[PDB]
């Protein structure tokens, strides 16, 4: 519930700095990666890849790849 | 501190005389991709740069690759 809230102002900080949400800000992955699948230890690995995107949201060289990366393992 | 007031004050008169020069970064969307064509996916995914606005006067390495999208896209 403390995680509710916090990615909750998080996604009300986001929405208040950006005027568009800038591809799909870190939102989703509550519910699309907890239907594909999953073996428990890809899941594991996969939050320790979710919960450490609150990095950057422009450009970019690093975060592009992650986000490639998560998707072809979602 | 008087440097910066005095850049920030002129960064306000530049993007005030950016009227039809940096303000209609639109309008040849308006007009050709709403021509006969293009669905409504390709309309999603056209207009998704108006409401990323105010960030091609301010900066930007990445401020006149809109234009660039736009006229390799429709």
């Amino acid at each position: 519930q403390r995680e509710y809230y916090l990615r909750e102002q998080m996604k009300a900080i986001q929405k208040e700095l950006g005027g568009e949400d800038g591809l799909s800000d870190l939102e989703a992955l509550r519910k699309k990666i907890e239907e594909v699948g999953m073996p428990e230890a890809v899941k594991t690995k996969a939050l320790k890849e979710l919960d450490r995107l609150e990095r950057m949201q422009q450009g970019s060289p690093e975060a592009t790849v992650a986000r490639t990366y998560l998707d072809w393992l979602t």
